[PDB]
C-alpha cells in the first residue's frame, strides 16, 4: 500500500470524439484523494466539445500545447504549464499543433469538497 | 476569476540543495483547492533529500523520468505517468538521466482533508 504507479498508456480509455480519455475511476482509489482525475489527449488540429461543470478543474499539460478558450478569451498553455478553471466556466480545449499530440492531466473537485477540506485544517 | 494559468518557468522558486521548487502558495489560491501543490525539477544525476510527511502525495512526471525509492524499493516512472505516495512513506526521487531534467508536479493533502471532503459529498 506504500506507492502506486499510474500509466497513461496502459490504463483503460474511452473516446470523446477523437480525444482519448483515461478516467481514474478505473483505479478504485475511493476517497483517498479529495478529487477525481483523468488524462486526456487531443489529436493535432482537434478540440474538445465544449465543457461546463460545477467542479473546479486544475489541468497540467504533460505534452504538446493547449489553447484554452474560456468565455471570450483564448489562453495558451505550453508543456509544463497549468491552468485552473473556476466553477461552471464553459471551456473548450484546442490542439493547434499540426503534428504534436496534446496530453493533459486534470484533477477536478466540487467547491464543497474544497471548503470542507480546509475547515478540517482549522 | 474564471480562469488562471500558472507558469513553471517564471514562477517564484526556492532551491532544496540543487532541486528547483516552485511552491503554489505564491499564487494565493487560499481555499479553492483541496490540496497543496508544487513543481520541482531534479538536475541530471541528482536526487531529493529523503522526504516523509503525513500528507499523501500525487506526482505527475511532467518531463524526464523519475526513479522513486520508497523504503527499500525503486520504481521507475516515465514521462507522463503518475505515482501516489501513501501517508508517512519515506521517499527519495532520483533523476538517473545523464542529460534530461526531471520535472514533477506534486499535489498533496492531509488524510483528514480527504476524509472531510468526501464526507461532505455524503
Ligand atoms: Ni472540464
Ligand atoms: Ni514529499
Amino acid at each position: 500500500n506504500a506507492m502506486r504507479t499510474f500509466d497513461l498508456v496502459t490504463g483503460e480509455s474511452l473516446f470523446v470524439n477523437d480525444l482519448r480519455v483515461v478516467r481514474w475511476e478505473q483505479y478504485g482509489l475511493g476517497t483517498a484523494m479529495p478529487f477525481q482525475a483523468m488524462w486526456y489527449s487531443v489529436p493535432p488540429g482537434d478540440e474538445s466539445p465544449i465543457d461546463q461543470h460545477p467542479e473546479l478543474e486544475l489541468s497540467i499539460v504533460v505534452a504538446g500545447t493547449a489553447h484554452v478558450t474560456v468565455g471570450d478569451t483564448v489562453h495558451e498553455v505550453p508543456h509544463g504549464n497549468a491552468f485552473l478553471l473556476n466553477s461552471l466556466e464553459a471551456h473548450v480545449v484546442q490542439n493547434r499543433s499540426a503534428d504534436e499530440v496534446l496530453t493533459v492531466f486534470s484533477a477536478y473537485w466540487y467547491p464543497e469538497a474544497a471548503t470542507a477540506a480546509a475547515e478540517a485544517l482549522a
